[PDB]
């Protein structure tokens, strides 16, 4: 996802968020 969380929101569902980061499936998607 590639995305960012203001401490775990993401955008794209599916996207968990991890070091401000929002990734997917392990890794930064």
């Amino acid at each position: 996802c590639g995305e960012t969380c203001v401490g775990g929101t993401c955008n794209t569902p599916g996207c968990t968020c991890s070091w401000d980061k929002c990734t997917r499936n392990g890794l930064p998607v």
